[PDB]
């Protein structure tokens, strides 16, 4: 039997380098939620596996000009990996070209504030202009606002699209720094999972407020028609029912949190 090639992505806390990684080999180089999850999936499915970091560092999209899938999705579609174990969002266009398990983690768009900011909901943000707010320039959150027909989110998009200086940031680190350094006058819109992670990072000055604005899930992906997909999906369901997915989330977000 052959070693399963698992594509994954360097993204904290899902996959992170061990400090001594230069003196380590194979799967021992990495730690994180998806490292632990890969070991559990492999245990339940009965395979040996090698974690490999996706070469282009991307989740996966179809290039608008060439029509070629990149990222982990592309690794699956073009025969370079057997399974993707990563926070890969289950979307329509991806589901058409690869197979997904049921989701192992659910999430939604959410609001990050500096502690003390008088905001508790998206509606609160939308009905004022003293506190600026934005999102990742390249993110799925931006696209949610662009396409939304809900009055509150439409108003928020109209504000964000034309706000000056730009309220959009190039990276999560830029967004978080802007929240922390703006003295409560900038709020940041992002995935609840990342928001919750940052809430547990020093110096513990940010928090997540309000309910999620949408709902989506991260799934395990296999090439379309792969015989591995059935067992992997049953594994995700068993791990959820055993409490193990919740245990892993608690471990990497809270037991290992700094706040
Ligand atoms: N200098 C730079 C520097 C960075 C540039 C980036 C860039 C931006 C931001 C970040 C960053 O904050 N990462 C942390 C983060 C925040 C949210 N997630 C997340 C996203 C998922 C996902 C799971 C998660 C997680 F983790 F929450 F679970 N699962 C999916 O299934 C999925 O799909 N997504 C995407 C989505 O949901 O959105 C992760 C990292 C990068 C990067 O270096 O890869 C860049 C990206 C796209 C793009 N088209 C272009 S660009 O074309 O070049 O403009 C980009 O450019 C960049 C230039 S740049 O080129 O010089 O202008």
């Amino acid at each position: 039997n052959k070693t399963v090639v698992v594509t994954t992505i360097l993204e904290s806390p899902y996959v992170m380098m061990k400090k001594n990684h230069e003196m380590l080999e194979g799967n021992e180089r990495y730690e994180g939620y998806c490292v632990d999850l890969a070991a559990e999936i492999a245990k339940h499915c009965g395979f040996k596996y090698k974690l490999t970091i996706v070469g282009d560092g991307k989740y996966g999209a179809r290039d608008a000009d060439t029509k070629i899938w990149n990222g982990m999705v592309g690794e699956l579609v073009y025969g370079k990996a057997d399974i993707a174990i990563a926070p890969l969002t289950i979307t329509l266009v991806r589901e058409e070209v690869i197979d997904f398990s049921k989701p192992f983690m659910s999430l939604g768009i959410s609001i990050m504030i500096k502690k003390g900011t008088p905001i508790e909901s998206a509606e609160d943000l939308s009905k004022q202009t003293e506190i600026a707010y934005g999102t990742l320039d390249s993110g799925s959150t931006k696209e949610f606002f662009r396409r939304s027909k809900i009055a509150v989110f439409d108003k928020m998009w109209t504000y964000m699209r034309s706000a000056e200086p730009s309220v959009f940031v190039r990276t999560t680190a830029e967004g978080v720094a802007r929240v922390r350094k703006s003295k409560g006058k900038y709020a940041y819109l992002l995935e609840s999972t990342m928001n919750e992670y940052i809430e547990q990072r020093k110096p513990c000055d940010t928090m997540k407020v309000g309910g999620n604005l949408d709902s989506k899930g991260y799934g395990i992906a296999t090439p379309k028609g792969s015989s591995l997909g059935n067992a992997v999906n049953l594994a995700v369901l068993k791990l959820n029912e055993q409490g193990l997915l919740d245990k892993l989330k608690n471990k990497w977000w809270y037991d290992k949190g700094e706040c």
